[PDB]
């Protein structure tokens, strides 16, 4: 037995300008796994939503084909995690997005790369 | 503006036997993005939780170092997604887990691979 | 200083049918790193080429957008490696190819997944 | 039938200091695929080796557990490729290395991320 995992119960869009996104969010009880760290799932889901926001700030609509993430340091209750997203390559129909998460201390929680297929404009 | 994404509001553990896991879950409104498909985040988070369940069914405790996922077909409201997890390699301190999601039709929604660092026994 | 790294000084194509490829090869010296182990780039190239072969067997042309690979066991000088690729998803615009490497002892060397951009017929 | 694929017939090591590596190289013929483009396995090997160099510059030994790579622009015969690796996370048990490839035109060829298992000092 285990309870549901949520993401984006709180958030703030600091910035969403031309394929550059920064969002801040406080870690809450919804975010943690059985060990009381931020759930990998939860952390992915932060990075993924922000990659969708990069796509949108480019004026495009899009879908993620594939993604990779590296977990570096665990997130803890009450961290202000900040989510920094940027298009590192804009092809014709596919886009590569780099998302990084750091905290209030400036340490790095995780990194992820998104390969999107652009579906419309 | 956009609302929170949840995973595992409903679930059923069909099987959790020696590094083999199968969990079923119905897609709900919590699971969908602005286009009404299952959120990549949500889908990752299903695969990731089930990889944590594989680790546990091996008698280990563990942490994910890195993960990759490929999205194949979108999930829709009211799909019974089934999540099939298996340890494809057990090293000394690291484990490789393959997770697949298929639906009620048997089509494939997504695939993911987890590289875990085993933290204890 | 280090010596050049090479791939496919020898091979046998056992099968090349409708998205299925089997190809074997004998690890030799230009396959190796400074530890006398089969180079990571070398096993990756074995995998990348057989994914290119899985795609040709399907009357298609394409370029790789993304690949992930996990290293399981070392290749040793003089190993016969069995390289298996199947296209696991055939999309309109993209295909995903699962490639595995086992050795002569059936032990598992290597697994990769390529995300392809289909470009020709 | 196809010809053997090769990597590092030539190179210059510009820097090799404290987790930072720069290395250049001239695309030649054994670097290429059947389309006359720099082979995916070839750019991967360039990246994999420079990650191995980033790790040596840090007084460490290690083996790769996982790598992800995105292909951005083709390498063309006769390109001078600039290969940059930095260790972006130094863990107790693992390190993550970001490697990029730009060409002589500053255009971006290639990006990869290696997840390493540290084994020696």
């Amino acid at each position: 037995h285990f309870d549901a995992i949520s993401a984006f119960e709180n958030y703030e869009i600091e910035k969403m300008r031309d394929g550059h996104v920064v969002v801040t969010t406080k870690v809450v009880n919804s975010s943690l796994n059985y060990y009381g760290n931020a759930h990998g799932g939860y952390l992915f889901t932060l990075c993924d939503q922000i990659s969708g926001l990069v796509v949108i700030s480019l004026g495009l609509d899009g879908v993620t084909l594939q993604s990779s993430i590296n977990y570096l340091k665990a997130g803890k209750l009450d961290d202000v995690l900040t989510i920094k997203g940027e298009c590192v390559h804009q092809g014709r129909t596919t886009c590569v997005m780099d998302v990084d998460i750091t905290n209030q201390e400036g340490r790095n929680v995780c990194k992820a790369t998104f390969t999107m297929f652009v579906t419309g404009q």
